[PDB]
């Protein structure tokens, strides 16, 4: 099965998922001097006040926090998007060292990690139908750098001990994802894909320019998770990121000058 090792990592994924070599794959390098300011882009609307978190889970390739998406509770609108996108889950990608771990890069710079808030377009009724559409999902991507702690992340960090290995989950109610957002909503946007199998080309990417800072102790807790299930040889869950893919016939748009 697919993963991030030498024999099953991103350079192998195209064999099971040939769209891996497609025309709108993610992530990409964001060349800040070539991205064009688009004054027709609207402010992003992030409406998370009624978010209802449900569970936190180790799925063998990351950890994710899932939300109730059976009603318009936590939604993303505006920016480049048409219509209403409901928050389904968030998860992270991170490195073995602070100089790598993000999926998107900025002028080839890699951050220590990247947060993905995954939303689906309610005009398609369910996420499984949305993944089959070119505008079915919107992922809000936020870079993490190591410095000061992020207080809004600590409740996540403190439960990771309870989901060390693949398959483990725990109750994770009343978590407020607004605590993970930087001050500015300035962003870059481009049409792309899921960055893990099935690599479906269904994502409007919205990548915030401002990173959040997390502490060394917080990221070290990410690096203590395991890719393996309980009972198997321990392989630390680190470097669970796909590298930048060819931009091909796409333009990256900036919301800001
Ligand atoms: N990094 S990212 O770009 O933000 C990024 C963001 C989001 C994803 C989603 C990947 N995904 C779907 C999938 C689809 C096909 C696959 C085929 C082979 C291998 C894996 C696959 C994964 C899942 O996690 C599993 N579904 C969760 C819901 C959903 O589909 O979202 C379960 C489908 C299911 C099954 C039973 C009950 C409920 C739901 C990837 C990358
Ligand atoms: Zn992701």
């Amino acid at each position: 099965h697919w993963g991030y090792g030498k024999h099953n990592g991103p350079e192998h994924w195209h064999k099971d998922f040939p769209i891996a070599k497609g025309e709108r794959q993610s992530p990409v390098d964001i060349d800040t001097h070539t991205a064009k300011y688009d004054p027709s882009l609207k402010p992003l609307s992030v409406s998370y006040d009624q978010a209802t978190s449900l569970r936190i889970l180790n799925n063998g390739h990351s950890f994710q926090v899932t939300f109730d998406d059976s009603q318009d509770k936590a939604v993303l609108k505006g920016g480049p998007l048409d219509g209403t996108y409901r928050l389904l889950q968030f998860h992270f990608h991170w490195g073995s060292l602070d100089g790598q771990g993000s999926e998107h890069t900025v002028d080839k710079k890699k951050y220590a990690a990247e947060l993905h808030l995954v939303h689906w377009n309610t005009k398609y009724g369910d996420v499984g139908k949305a993944v089959q559409q070119p505008d079915g999902l919107a992922v809000l991507g936020i870079f993490l750098k190591v410095g000061s702690a992020k207080p809004g992340l600590q409740k996540v960090v403190d439960v990771l001990d309870s989901i060390k290995t693949e398959g483990k989950s725990a109750d994770f109610t009343n978590f407020d994802p607004r605590g993970l957002l930087p001050e500015s909503l300035d962003y870059w946007t481009y049409p792309g894909s899921l960055t893990t199998p099935p690599l479906a080309e269904c994502v409007t990417w919205i990548v915030l320019k401002e990173p959040i800072s997390v502490s060394s102790e917080q990221v070290l807790k990410f690096r203590k998770l395991n890719f393996n299930g309980e009972g198997e040889p321990e392989e630390l869950m680190v470097d669970n990121w796909r590298p930048a893919q060819p931009l091909k016939n796409r333009q990256i748009k900036a919301s800001f000058k």
